[PDB]
This record gives structure tokens, C-alpha cells and sequence, in this order.
């Protein structure tokens, strides 16, 4: 499924995103369009070959188990393919786990090069929250 920008604030609003950890719900959005383009099916092999899943981007060196990650983690304990539902239920589990484990949202390369430090609340204005 590929969101709408309002459709998904609203989702990961009702999902508790909104300042989890301290990050506005904008941080979230933004997150997601620069990873994913809001594409639930998005899927990207990185080097090493780990890949990184769905919405957010999650990668199987340590947050899901996709089968084919030699020597990785599945700290989410969840089939990778879940990440890629049109329900991001998953996806939004996962990431609170992420960004509670020290490095908050940095974990998160594009949000790091793309989103930190500018006007994020930009990405949910005009939105029925
Ligand atoms: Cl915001
Ligand atoms: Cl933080
Ligand atoms: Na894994």
C-alpha cells in the first residue's frame, strides 16, 4: 500500500508515534517518506547482505529474520515480510523498540541527512489529526 502523507500521520498517530520518545509525530512522517517513499512494499538489499523492510526501512541484521541474514538478530521477533502489510501495526512495534535503544531516531539514515534540524512539523501540516 502506498499512504497518503495525511493517511499515514493519522495511522501512526492512533499507533502512539506521536512524541514517543520524545520525537513529533512530523519526525515519524518524514522518516518514512525519505525511506520509503510511503511504500509498505519498499524493500532495499544493503551491502552486506542484510535488507531493509517496508515502511520505515528496518533491517534484518538485527530486527527481523528474513531467512537469508547469516549471523543476524531478530530483536523485533517477527518475520521480515510482516513488515511489508498494508497494516503497519508491525512496522510501528518494531520501530519503538529502535529508537528506545540508545541512539533514538539516528538510527534512521535518512531522517539523519533529511529530516533532523529542519521543520518537520512541515510533513503533518494541514492534516486532520
Ligand atoms: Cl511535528
Ligand atoms: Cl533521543
Ligand atoms: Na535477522
Amino acid at each position: 500500500k502506498v499512504f497518503g502523507r495525511c493517511e499515514l500521520a493519522a495511522a501512526m498517530k492512533r499507533h502512539g508515534l506521536d512524541n514517543y520518545r520524545g520525537y513529533s509525530l512530523g519526525n515519524w512522517v518524514c522518516a518514512a517518506k525519505f525511506e520509503s517513499n510511503f511504500n509498505t512494499q519498499a524493500t532495499n538489499r544493503n551491502t552486506d547482505g542484510s535488507t531493509d523492510y517496508g515502511i520505515l526501512q528496518i533491517n534484518s541484521r538485527w530486527w527481523c529474520n528474513d531467512g537469508r541474514t547469516p549471523g543476524s538478530r531478530n530483536l523485533c521477533n517477527i518475520p521480515c515480510s510482516a513488515l511489508l502489510s498494508s497494516d503497519i501495526t508491525a512496522s510501528v512495534n518494531c520501530a519503538k523498540k529502535i529508537v528506545s535503544d540508545g541512539n533514538g531516531m539516528n538510527a534512521w539514515v535518512a531522517w539523519r541527512n533529511r529530516c533532523k534540524g529542519t521543520d518537520v512539523q512541515a510533513w503533518i501540516r494541514g492534516c486532520r489529526l
